[PDB]
């Protein structure tokens, strides 16, 4: 494809991150906006924006995310082409090959294992992947946080996010697909309040003075 550039959107992760960005430029801009201006909004990624004006932040983030003022788009526009990058992704963020290794450690009796397994899955996640999945568990926790004023749980935020992040191969047995979404809804719920648990732990260590 000479002479034109390839985008942000429907490209793999791992061209969008170098040595100067660990996270691709549109996932840090949109999460860090969302984080600076958007935390208190009721039904955050829940609600949807205009069809229309979602396009259009989408088209302009195209081509260059950097100039993108995002103040003169609407919050929920703005949350939802956060959730079409993710769904546009050639490969969910978490990964095809890794899909099955996520579904084993949540199927496994007591909640510690479960746990336990579930971060050594995460391990293996590609570099890029981990990077932005990082990045974004740490934006839920930032907005689970306050679910008193944005109505926002962490199982509510893995109901939205789960599928985003989590897809079956579609060589897969669409028999057990029943399952499998309360699975990886469990899988990302755990992994938030997890890291909202230890959040508030160091929280604590952090809010004195000597």
């Amino acid at each position: 494809f000479p002479g034109v550039e390839p985008g942000h959107f429907g490209v793999c992760v791992d061209s969008l991150t170098s040595d100067k960005a660990s996270v691709p430029i549109v996932l840090e801009k949109l999460l860090e906006h969302v984080e600076m201006h958007g935390l208190y909004t009721e039904g955050l990624y829940r609600k949807s924006g205009a069809a229309n004006r979602t396009r259009e932040l989408r088209q302009a983030l195209q081509t260059d995310p950097a100039a993108v003022k995002l103040e003169n788009f609407p919050i929920h526009a703005i949350t939802g082409v956060l959730k079409q990058w993710l769904r546009e992704l050639p490969e969910p963020l978490m990964t095809f090959a890794q899909y099955g290794d996520f579904l084993r450690a949540v199927e496994l009796p007591e909640k510690q294992e479960q746990l336990a397994a579930i971060y050594a899955v995460l391990e293996h996640l590609p570099e890029a992947n981990h990077n932005s999945l990082e990045r974004l568990i740490f934006h839920l926790v930032k907005v689970a946080l306050l679910e008193d004023v944005n109505r926002m749980s962490p199982g509510a935020l893995a109901i939205i996010f789960a599928p985003c992040l989590l897809r079956c191969p579609d060589n897969s047995d669409p028999l057990t697909s029943m399952k499998d979404v309360l699975k990886i809804t469990t899988c990302v719920e755990m992994l938030i309040k997890e890291q909202m648990r230890k959040y508030k732990v160091k929280m604590e260590e952090i809010s004195q003075l000597e």
